[PDB]
């Protein structure tokens, strides 16, 4: 378990950035945005070798402590042993997450939070910088 | 209040680089930081107009809950409506302060603390970027 921060306050349109190292042996590394620990607007997984899935991008939601329904992405812009910069932002209809390599995707928005005030990060991925519009 | 970090580890000799606005009617503001909430190594307090000061740095440690005995510094290169960074850093003995214009001074590290790992901040700051070297 990384880093935690609470009231962010990130309100529609803002962009959430965060910058980390990558471990040489990651598996897989947890980015986790929403209200609480209960209540994930996004739960960001990019798994390199966990879960007997293989360079994969999971995203999915928690309401109320019960896990939405899993997304995966199709492309996978990290490698082990590397820099990498996360871009969030969101509006009411969905999350857009920016990565490396020319990459984003949106992720619908499940929950009904008015700011995003909680991320928490773990797994393989060093926090080095995280900026708030 | 304004942000609140927590699992920061951050350990003897790293920096941890603060940035944010100052707002443009600010009275105070405040940066913890400690183990926790009620551990605090640092509560550092620029006082623009507040609690009996002027343009005073007010510094204090916090152990289980106990304030302990505020030390004023000697200097002041805060503004009102601007952009500042501060940088610090702890060892064994003390807190560095880093502060904008090349102004720096030390406060005792009376807990003794080996990690800090909470940070919050209050009042007329608002964090804008979080870095850790
Ligand atoms: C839909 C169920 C089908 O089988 C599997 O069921 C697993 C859960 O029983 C699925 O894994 C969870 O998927 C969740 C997202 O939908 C979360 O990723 C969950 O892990 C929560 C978690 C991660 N971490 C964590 N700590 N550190 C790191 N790196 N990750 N701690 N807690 C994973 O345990 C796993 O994704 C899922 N597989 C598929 C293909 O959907
Ligand atoms: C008639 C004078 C009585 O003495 C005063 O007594 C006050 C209350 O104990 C002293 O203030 C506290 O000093 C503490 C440090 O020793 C803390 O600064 C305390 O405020 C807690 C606090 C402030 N903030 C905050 N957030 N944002 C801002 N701007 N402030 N968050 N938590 C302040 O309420 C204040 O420092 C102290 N001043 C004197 C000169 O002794």
């Amino acid at each position: 378990c990384g880093l935690v921060a609470s009231n962010l306050n990130l309100k529609p349109g803002e962009c959430l950035r965060v910058r980390g190292e990558v471990a040489p042996d990651a598996k897989s590394f947890v980015l986790n945005l929403g209200k609480d620990s209960n209540n994930l607007c996004l739960h960001f997984n990019p798994r390199f070798n966990a879960h007997g899935d293989a360079n994969t991008i999971v995203c999915n939601s928690k309401d109320g402590g019960a896990w939405g329904t899993e997304q995966r992405e199709a492309v996978f812009p990290f490698q082990p042993g590397s820099v990498a910069e996360v871009c969030i932002t969101f509006d009411q209809a969905n999350l857009t997450v920016k990565l490396p390599d020319g990459y984003e995707f949106k992720f619908p928005n499940r929950l009904n939070l008015e700011a995003i005030n909680y991320m928490a990060a773990d797994g393989d991925f060093k926090i080095k910088c995280v900026a708030f519009d």
